[PDB]
């Protein structure tokens, strides 16, 4: 049986997937800690970026996860991403430790750009910005790649880098009351937010698992990007990005939640 986690429904994913809009033919990477194999995910391509760790499947559970999020696959079990039918590809730039450098997360960037991704997922950040790393967002923004960054877990009035980055999408989280969740990160240059408490996604022994963070807010809005991309398929990067924000519901302080909550029922209109 599959079941819908609550951050699906909540961002009108199943309202897109009855106007059939699924992501089919965006190409989406996840740069994360690798993407394991999985019965409710569809693996396409890859590479890694760690040394030590040549294979793109996740030791960690956090790329699994987050994939799991923006497209785990619409049958008879697990779960339902956003965009069950994006073309999911493991960019891995952190290792099983859950950390990375810099350099790794940049020539992951360029791997999308170079390799015409849609859509790159950064769930990481950093409180430092990076003259290495704005250059790469820079690079992959004008190969027209839409890149979302999650704002950070520490619950401080300010967001981490790259999500700061003007050509960052920005995203913060929500919990089950559409309140910011306690450790979201907030400020200046916060795009938007997404479910971010208690989303179950596939993980890694093929199973699943629940977690928090900002790194699970972020798959939401990449996997709503796809469906908007699939229904205006001659849109750039910019275009997406603003008729997200365009159509999110008002949550209250744009300090605090930008935009307001991802509907990709309402982006898909
Ligand atoms: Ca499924
Ligand atoms: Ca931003």
């Amino acid at each position: 049986a599959q079941s819908v986690p609550w951050g699906i429904s909540r961002v009108q994913a199943p309202a897109a997937h009855n106007r059939g809009l699924t992501g089919s033919g965006v190409k989406v990477a996840v740069l994360d800690t690798g993407i394991s194999t999985h019965p409710d995910l569809n693996i396409r391509g890859g590479a890694s970026f760690v040394p030590g760790e040549p294979s793109t499947q996740d030791g960690n559970g956090h790329g699994t996860h987050v994939a799991g999020t923006i497209a785990a696959l619409d049958n008879s079990i697990g779960v339902l991403g956003v965009a069950p039918s994006a073309e999911l590809y493991a960019v891995k730039v952190l290792g099983a430790s859950g950390s990375g450098a810099i350099s790794s997360i940049a020539q992951g960037l360029e791997w999308a750009g170079n390799n015409g991704m849609h859509v790159a997922n950064l769930s990481l950040g950093s409180p430092s910005p990076s003259a290495t790393l704005e250059q790469a967002v820079n690079s992959a923004t004008s190969r027209g790649v839409l890149v979302v960054a999650a704002s950070g877990n520490e619950g401080a009035g300010s967001i981490d880098y790259p999500a700061r980055y003007a050509n960052a999408m920005a995203v913060g989280a929500t919990d089950q009351n559409n309140n910011r969740a306690s450790f979201s990160q907030y400020g200046a240059g916060l795009d938007i937010v997404a479910p971010g408490v208690n989303v179950q996604s596939t993980y890694p022994g093929s199973t699943y698992a629940s977690l928090n963070g900002t790194s699970m807010a972020t798959p939401h809005v990449a996997g709503a990007a796809a469906l908007v991309k699939q229904k205006n398929p001659s849109w750039s990067n910019v275009q997406i990005r603003n008729h997200l924000k365009n159509t999110a519901t008002s949550l209250g302080s744009t300090n605090l939640y930008g935009s307001g909550l991802v509907n990709a029922e309402a982006a898909t209109r």
